[PDB]
């Protein structure tokens, strides 16, 4: 018995609402992808079945791209790498762009799988494309895509006959585009991209009433708000650490919409956001734009470097709670537990705590992690009372955002087991 069902709305088109009074972490959906892949700068560093990084991975030998964490993981991944494989080996050494990788997967799956799961209440032929509202540049865009997947599946699929009934191309990648979801490991660095069609219903809020979460390729939908019956269910689309009128330049260009949400229309934290000189944090807005490709790609050393360079710079520097810095910080944060430096993490990351309390209300995974992690620090350096009560907090915020299906929740327990036996012996 769904506790969600599809519906149509009266100006965002379809969506998902309601069907039974929901709580704060009540399991409302769960689905595998349709299909998924690795991006790119997590290939070769991260499995490409279970998204799960290892010191050393085992590459396919056909195609010498895809790589593994183990001969199950490389085994069990070759029904749907089977046909990928062939075009990957005839476009060395030219790699596509992900969302061509990702439909060259659809096109297999729904050729040659049986009914997935992930469409049970959607499916990618009732996909939003917005294709009336696109631009003459976002169209052109498209068919480019177009033609690299024709090029890059030449092996494998030369026709139409092979192309799913009615199946276009254009219109396809117009699909892909407004609907792929980002997939985040346990840690909240992007690992993957898919697709997940009846999860695809729901629509955006920056203010949501429900919350995602990854764990693997699989997808969690929890309530995150008290809902009511026939009430509409949202996520955010969107990092929280954004501005009004940078929610609204992607929201525009991905996804072909105006936001008309409260936060929207009163520019809602926008000036806490930028506190500090407009000179610096513009400064440190470009710097980013390097850091988080460098982090994208898992290289720490370099990551670090750059962000220690702006948190102890020389010259002027910003508060905190900017949201620029507050990155500089993440990523220095993560880039220095990535690297076992743990004293230097945890300076950074109890630098971000009060922000992150401000800038993700309520419960949000991506918050829950980051207490986690500062917990996990402080665990380690032996200060218990201090993690106590942020493995508390990020226990609090978890249930309800991640929940007993993921995965991080047990770590999260025997995090709370371990310090709690520390306190009884003191
Ligand atoms: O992919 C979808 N949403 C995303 C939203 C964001 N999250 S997250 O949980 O906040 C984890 C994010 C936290 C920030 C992190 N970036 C930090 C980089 C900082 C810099 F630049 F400084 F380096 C990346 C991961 C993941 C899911 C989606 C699609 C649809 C379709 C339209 C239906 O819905 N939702
Ligand atoms: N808050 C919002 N306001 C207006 N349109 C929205 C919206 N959130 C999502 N959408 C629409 O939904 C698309 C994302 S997929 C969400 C389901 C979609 N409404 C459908 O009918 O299949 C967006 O590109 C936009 O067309
Ligand atoms: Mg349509
Ligand atoms: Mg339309
Ligand atoms: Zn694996
Ligand atoms: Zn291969
Ligand atoms: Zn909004």
């Amino acid at each position: 018995p769904l506790k969600v069902e599809k519906f149509a709305t009266a100006n965002r088109g379809n969506g998902l609402r309601a069907v039974t009074p929901l709580r704060p972490g009540e399991l409302l959906f769960r689905s595998d992808p349709l299909a998924y892949t690795v991006c790119k700068g997590s290939r070769g560093v991260v499995c490409d079945r279970c998204l799960l990084g290892k010191e050393k991975l085992m590459r396919c030998s056909q195609c010498r791209v895809a790589k593994y964490c183990s001969a199950k993981c490389q085994k069990k991944a070759w029904p749907d790498h089977k046909r990928e494989c062939k075009c990957l080996k005839s476009c060395k050494p030219r790699y596509p762009p992900d969302s061509v990788r990702l439909l060259g997967r659809v096109v297999f799956k729904l050729m040659d799988g049986a009914p997935s799961e992930s469409e049970k209440l959607y499916s990618f032929y009732d996909l939003e494309s917005n294709i009336n509202k696109l631009t003459e540049d976002k169209k052109e865009g498209l068919r480019q895509l177009v033609m690299t997947f024709q090029h890059f599946m030449r092996e494998e699929i030369q026709d139409a006959s092979q192309l799913p009934p009615a199946f276009d191309l254009f219109e396809a990648f117009a699909k892909v585009i407004c609907n792929s979801f980002t997939i985040c490991n346990a840690e909240m660095q992007e690992v993957g991209v898919g697709l997940y069609p009846s999860i695809s219903l729901l629509n955006h809020s920056c203010d949501p009433n429900c919350s995602i979460v990854f764990n693997g390729p699989h997808l969690l939908l929890r309530a995150v708000r008290d809902i009511e019956v026939g009430e509409e269910l949202t996520i955010c689309y969107l990092d929280m650490l954004m501005t009004s009128e940078e929610r609204r330049k992607q929201l525009r260009d991905q996804y072909c919409f105006e936001c008309d949400c409260f936060r929207c229309q009163t520019q809602d934290k926008d000036a806490d956001m930028l506190t500090g000189d407009e000179q610096v944090w513009k400064e440190v807005q470009e710097s980013l734009k390097k850091i988080e490709e460098l982090k994208a790609h898992w290289k720490w050393e370099q990551v670090l470097a750059m962000c220690q360079a702006i948190i102890s710079s020389n010259s002027e520097r910003l508060p905190d709670i900017n949201i620029y810095q507050l990155k500089v910080l993440d990523c220095a944060m993560d880039a220095c537990i990535n690297l076992g430096l743990l004293e230097e993490a945890l300076f950074y990351g109890t630098r971000t705590m009060e922000p992150y309390r401000i800038f993700f209300p309520g419960s949000h995974p991506v918050r829950g992690v980051q207490v986690m992690k500062v917990g996990k620090l402080q665990l380690h350096q032996g200060m218990f009372p201090q993690a106590m009560k942020n493995l508390r907090l990020a226990f609090d915020i978890m249930r309800v955002t991640h929940g007993r299906e993921h995965s991080l929740i047990e770590d999260l327990i025997l995090l709370l087991e371990e310090c709690d036996a520390n306190i009884r012996a003191s």
